[PDB]
């Protein structure tokens, strides 16, 4: 509805202490601690031009798109698992490190202002600063293969995009049969776990591979008609 409208608009009028602001008749108080979030459900439903401009619309969808993006880390944990498994902890201890940088940094600066007139306690984290020079040196470990990793990785998403284009149209043929007919569902988990058991001119295997899984599993939910 428009009241809520100057609510979406950043609309007061401001007082001494007071913060008022007019919904539809009453002129009413806003506290400051109040926080708004509107939620839809359907995309198919049109909002009104005022809200869709003052409003920051933003995409919770689980898409066809996300398809091509979630298949790639399914077959590259089934292809080399070895970089899969670095890349997770290489932007992770990249953030980590950086944090007990931060936190090793704060408790250095704690214990030489309280043990200065105390013994030389500072050397006891002195060791564990002694153990830093691992830390300090480890992401400069982390850095150089890094230099390396990336361009390694950016490599393997140009195989997997030709996995990943077909994979959508076939999602999308699927998807379309539940469109002509209610039975004729295919959920994107439906699609995944049915890709994962393709594994358990490589690149134009596995294409093969997939087709027939895909055959295998959903033209048995299908009737003769839509079989063929």
């Amino acid at each position: 509805d428009p009241i809520i409208s100057r609510l979406i608009s950043r609309e007061f009028n401001h007082a001494g202490n007071r913060v008022t602001v007019e919904i539809g008749d009453h002129e009413v108080d806003v506290s400051g601690d109040f926080k708004l979030f509107i939620h839809s459900c359907d995309p198919s439903g049109d909002i009104p031009i005022f809200l869709r401009s003052r409003v920051r619309l933003v995409h919770f969808v689980t898409n066809k798109e996300s398809i091509e993006t979630r298949i790639f880390d399914i077959t590259l944990t089934e292809e080399n698992a070895e970089m899969q498994r670095k890349r997770e902890d290489l932007i992770k201890l990249n953030t980590e490190y950086k944090l007990k940088l931060k936190n090793l940094e704060k408790r250095l600066l704690e214990e030489l202002n309280n043990s200065q007139g105390n013994m030389l306690e500072n050397d006891e984290l002195m060791v564990t600063l002694n153990n830093l020079k691992k830390e300090a040196m480890n992401i400069e470990k982390k850095l150089s293969e890094s230099e390396e990793f990336f361009p390694q990785f950016d490599n393997l998403v140009e195989e997997y995009s030709i996995i990943g284009k077909h994979s959508v149209k076939i999602f999308s043929m699927l998807e379309k049969f539940g469109q002509f007919h209610w039975f004729y569902g295919i959920s994107i988990g439906q699609f995944l776990s049915c890709f994962k058991r393709v594994f358990i001119t490589r690149v134009d295997e596995i294409l093969w591979l997939l087709y027939q899984e895909v055959y295998c599993q959903f033209s048995t939910a299908l009737d003769k008609k839509f079989k063929m």
